[PDB]
């Protein structure tokens, strides 16, 4: 799983709640909001997650155990 780096225009207005995240795209340049993550709702939103935030990182650290689990449903 490999994500280029989706840029937004504004900062979520808060975090998010895992029940309806799905995964999040991070993006890196001087060009966009800065530098922080993009985080998608199952609804089929995209939020820019800051990376700043602990539920970016509590959420990119369930994310990335992915990698040793298998679990689809």
């Amino acid at each position: 799983v490999v994500i280029p780096s989706p840029c937004c225009m504004f900062f979520v207005s808060k975090r998010i709640p895992e029940n309806r995240v799905v995964s999040y795209q991070l993006s890196s340049r001087s060009t966009c909001l800065k530098a922080g993550v993009i985080f998608t709702t199952k609804k089929g939103q995209q939020s820019c997650g800051d990376p700043k935030q602990e539920w970016v990182q509590r959420y990119m650290k369930n994310l990335d155990a992915k990698q040793k689990k298998a679990s689809p449903r």
